[PDB]
């Protein structure tokens, strides 16, 4: 059975822990500490056949080690998550592919393009400039709900193809 390990990268309170905690665990978490970093093993059929996922929820300060970078050199796919009502969230989607490509060493490493919090009115950036960033960077986008699961296990399908298409 193959193995994939899937990062979940993003500002501070976009919802990457929500977002991983309801895929593995199926509960909306109101208050997660936010230097908890995680990994968790979920085994899931995707399109028919079964990978075991291993999914990291970072945490960390804005630094970068050598240690660190090669850490994170072992993802084999990244979520770039942002918060809808938060553009600065989604400005910073550019900082985390390039740190991603940077440690990777490469302009082709498997991601997706989350947009969470998708369950609320105030909107801030605009569905079509998300859909026009992720088809810049040649990767799929997705809309996600971590409160309401909207979207979820979508979000960690989409990226565990585009690692298949990759390896
Ligand atoms: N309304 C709404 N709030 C969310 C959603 N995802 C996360 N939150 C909230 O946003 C805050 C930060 O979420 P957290 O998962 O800790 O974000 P992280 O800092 O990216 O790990 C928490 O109060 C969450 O309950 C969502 O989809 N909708
Ligand atoms: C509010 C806390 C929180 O949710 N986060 C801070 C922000 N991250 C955490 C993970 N970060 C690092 O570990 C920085 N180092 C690093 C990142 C990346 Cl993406 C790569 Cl590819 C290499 C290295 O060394 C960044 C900020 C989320
Ligand atoms: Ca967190
Ligand atoms: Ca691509």
């Amino acid at each position: 059975m193959t193995e994939y390990k899937l990062v979940v990268v993003g500002a501070c309170g976009v919802g990457k822990s929500a977002l991983t905690i309801q895929l593995i665990q199926n509960h909306f978490v109101d208050e997660y500490d936010p230097t908890i970093e995680d990994s968790y093993r979920k085994q899931v059929v995707i399109d028919g056949e079964t990978s075991l996922l291993d999914i990291l929820d970072t945490a960390g300060q804005e630094e970068y080690s050598a240690m660190r970078d090669q850490y994170m050199r072992t993802g084999e796919g990244f979520l770039l998550v942002f918060a809808i009502n938060n553009t600065k969230s989604f400005e910073d989607i550019h900082h985390y592919r390039e740190q991603i490509k940077r440690v990777k060493d490469s302009e082709d490493v498997p991601m997706v393009l989350v947009g969470n919090k998708s369950d609320l009115p105030s909107r801030t950036v605009d569905t079509k400039q998300a859909q026009d960033l992720a088809r810049s960077y040649g990767i799929p986008f997705i809309e996600t709900s971590a409160k309401t699961r909207q979207g979820v296990d979508d979000a960690f399908y989409t990226l565990v193809r585009e690692i298949r298409k990759h390896k």
